[PDB]
């Protein structure tokens, strides 16, 4: 449903919104109520932030493979229009999972592909470097040009506006369609064992992709920052942390975090929808990004958050950590606490080798029953949980929520 108030009619609050309160003020009182609230949250994100999700109901996908180059061809059934875009295949030399290799679907090249393939996982990414060459589905700008927009033009009404993050997500869905439609058998991939990942602006994209294409088994957004998984309402500027347990500095003080106006600037607004430009303060959002993450909460799915302690203060890892703490309430309420994971590594604005290694051990355990070598409890905490690094905010932000049981964190 999209019968939502205009932005200028929204109440403002500094509190982190309760995921368990519906827009109309009614309460989640059962897990069945949660599934309904999750659907509402999904619609709210379309309406206020990312644009209309295009779910593939109108798309017919075919493909071709030449060496490691994959061409994805899409026809929009109602209009007859066609578009195409390119992806890159990386297969493991040895498949070790019955039913085919798991597949990491990447928003761009350069996500530690060789670590994945050495561990038996396939990787298919857009033929994009994550910077100068954007995915073929949409150029990285505010003019909305590319294979997605050739089929779904960016128009004047809100339902006609789908931002670049959703355009990039749509192409991942079409790659997955091609896999189910024959490509997975050709490549010795299990298309049900799917992961989506990407970094920075493409980490925002990966979060959106997992939230909206619920077929993808694990969502793994890296260093996604503002408009990704960071809380809009939590600032870490001027806070000091001890990162020595991770090999970092024993007294590291964060500089600036990205603020709302930076997301609304010409170089970033294309990622969002037109309605997003109406917001003036973070306190106006009828959500915060723990709720975007919670769109991936499901008994058959997993969310694996990646971020960094040092050298990327703008993407606000402490606020991503706070959002993760909020998400823990939802995953615990549904009874699947271990389906939520987080790796705050020392540094690297990237998906680095240890991220892949830990993703593989985690996914192998939950999806295949393979016992891990590592202690998976390490993915259920971070350096921000050390008492000396704790903000009192962590213990109070959820205190008004309907579900705030003791000892979640």
């Amino acid at each position: 449903s999209y019968n939502f108030p205009a932005v200028n009619q929204l109440k403002s609050s500094k509190d982190i919104p309760d995921p368990f309160i519906f827009m109309d003020g009614s309460k989640v009182e059962s897990t069945d109520d949660w599934w309904k609230r999750q659907s509402e949250i999904s619609c709210m994100y379309e309406y206020y932030m990312y644009g209309k999700w295009i779910d593939g109901s109108d798309d017919e996908t075919t493909y071709s493979i030449s060496g490691n180059s994959m061409t994805i061809n899409v026809k929009r059934k109602s209009t007859g229009k066609t578009a195409s875009f390119k992806a890159v295949i990386n297969l493991p030399k040895n498949v070790r999972h019955e039913g085919g290799a798991p597949v990491i679907l990447g928003m761009h090249k350069g996500i530690s592909e060789s670590t994945a393939t050495s561990n038996g996982y396939a990787v298919i990414t857009y033929d994009s470097d994550g910077m100068f060459s954007a995915p073929g589905t949409a150029q990285d700008n505010n003019q909305h040009k590319g294979a997605f927009y050739d089929l779904y033009p960016y128009g004047r009404n809100w339902d006609e506006q789908t931002g670049d993050l959703m355009a990039w997500s749509w192409g991942i869905s079409r790659i997955l369609d091609a896999l189910y439609n024959g490509a997975a058998k050709e490549l010795n991939i299990n298309p049900d064992s799917s992961i989506v990942t990407g970094v920075s602006r493409y980490g925002k994209a990966a979060s959106v992709c997992g939230a909206f294409d619920t077929r993808i088994k694990m969502c793994a957004p890296s260093c996604s920052g503002a408009g990704g998984l960071a809380l809009y309402r939590y600032s870490s500027v001027g806070k000091t942390y001890d990162f020595s347990s991770k090999g970092g500095s024993s007294s590291y003080t964060y500089k600036e975090n990205e603020p709302l106006g930076s997301l609304q600037a010409s170089g970033e607004q294309g990622w969002f929808n037109g309605r997003f430009m109406e917001f003036r303060n973070a306190e106006q959002f009828p959500m915060d990004q723990h709720m975007l993450g919670a769109l991936c909460c499901d008994p058959d799915r997993y969310l694996f958050i990646i971020g960094s302690c040092e050298s990327e203060d703008w993407v606000n890892a402490p606020s991503v950590w706070m959002a993760y703490l909020g998400m823990k309430h939802v995953w615990d309420y549904v009874g699947i606490s271990d389906h939520l994971a987080i790796n705050i590594h020392k540094s690297g604005h990237a998906v680095i080798a240890e991220d892949i290694e830990k993703m593989v051990q985690y996914f192998d355990y939950h999806v295949y029953g393979i016992q891990p070598k590592m202690n998976l409890e390490e993915l259920q905490t971070s350096v921000f949980a050390l008492p000396k690094n704790k903000d009192s905010f962590a213990d109070t932000f959820a205190s008004k929520w309907l579900y705030d049981p003791a000892f979640l964190y």
